[PDB]
């Protein structure tokens, strides 16, 4: 992938089933050097018979997303409302005040959402806790990835909600997630369960720290008083200023019944184009080791997720433990790089 641009994939049921696998191998087609894949799930594979019985699921924190700023810069603040049910938030998403505007292309309605994101804010029904699959579901359960992220839970005993458990995201028209990398620079998984489209925004990996400088040249006081200031995921970014500046990105659309995968360092934000509702975890690869042991922290709040990577380096890269808990280990990540478990194709 030598354009880093963003792949799609069309697994067969048979390659579908393995999930791990199926990572290690869009990996040795290059997909990670995007930072960001599709990949559309066999057309007769579904998480969950149907969707018309969660009218009564509880939003248990939704935010009003209002947004400050001009000629492509903006920041976002996320205001906590009252506790809503899935049926008041879909109404409220519905009604003639939220609904997505008239577009016949998203270029159209992209020049709306960079228009209007800092008028008339919506509310994004985020960060719920739960899973839509259905208790049987095996494929790509995103309650169960099955990865060896999973030594957090079962080795040092951790819950972490979102990044080792599930969340659900109810959006509407407009509502937004700002440039940021995964905790940790994990992966995540990102499954449109049903509703309008999300769109993306990736940097390749090998170009983040670029967008790094790009935001730390833009908000030189937020730069001084914490060394990861895009992980408080308040910094919007248009893809004007993006190409004004030099940054390589691409764009993708993502589905309902589609999933979307982030790669480690892979900086994104993006979009709801109205109702809807996806679902997302993180998870790891053997690659991921190296990143989590590199990423590079909010230095400023106290409650920020912090993964102790011990556990990691004492099972998979024994012989480095000594050279590493002595601040000794200098390995460079090469981002081109797939995953070892790509060995095979
Ligand atoms: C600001 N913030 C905060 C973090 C710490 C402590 C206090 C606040 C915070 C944290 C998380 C989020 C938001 C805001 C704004 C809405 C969305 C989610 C991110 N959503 C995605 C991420 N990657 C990919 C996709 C999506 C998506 O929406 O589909
Ligand atoms: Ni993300
Ligand atoms: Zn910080």
């Amino acid at each position: 992938n030598p354009s880093a641009r963003i792949m799609t994939f069309y697994p067969t049921m048979e390659e579908f089933r393995n999930f791990s696998r199926y990572i290690a191998y869009i990996e040795s087609q290059g997909a990670h050097r995007a930072g960001l894949a599709k990949v559309v799930p066999p057309k007769e594979w579904k998480p969950r018979a149907s969707y018309d019985d969660i009218d009564d699921l509880v939003i248990p924190a939704p935010i009003q997303q209002l947004v400050t700023g001009q000629s492509g810069l903006f920041t976002q603040y996320n205001i906590q409302k009252k506790a809503m049910t899935v049926r008041e938030f879909r109404k409220i998403a519905n009604s003639d005040k939220y609904c997505t505007p008239r577009y016949s292309e998203f270029e159209e309605l992209e020049r709306k959402y960079w228009k209007n994101l800092t008028f008339n804010p919506p509310i994004y029904g985020a960060d719920v806790n739960g899973t839509l699959y259905e208790k049987h579901v095996d494929e790509w359960n995103i309650g169960r990835l099955r990865t060896i992220l999973d030594l957090v839970e079962k080795e040092s005993g951790i819950t972490i909600e979102g990044v080792n458990t599930p969340y659900l995201y109810f959006g509407m028209w407009k509502t937004s997630f700002a440039w940021h990398t995964e905790d940790m620079d994990l992966y995540s998984i990102n499954y449109l369960h049903f509703g309008e489209p999300k769109s993306w925004y990736s940097v390749p990996p090998e170009h983040g720290k670029r967008l790094e400088r790009l935001a730390k040249g833009f908000f030189p006081g937020s730069a001084q008083s914490c060394e990861a200031f895009l992980r408080h995921k308040m910094t919007l970014i248009s893809p004007l200023m993006l190409k004004k500046y030099g940054i390589p990105f691409d764009k993708v659309t993502q589905e309902a019944g589609e999933f979307m995968i982030t790669f480690p360092y892979g900086y994104h934000a993006g979009f709801n184009h109205g109702f809807n509702c996806a679902e997302s975890t993180n998870f790891a690869t053997r690659r991921w080791i190296e990143y989590g042991k590199q990423a590079v922290l909010c230095s400023c709040r106290k409650d920020m997720v912090k993964i102790s990577m011990d556990v990691f380096v004492r099972k998979f890269q024994p012989e480095r433990y000594k050279l590493w808990k002595a601040g000794k280990d200098n390995t460079v990540i090469d981002h081109t790089l797939p995953t070892p478990e790509a060995a095979e194709f």
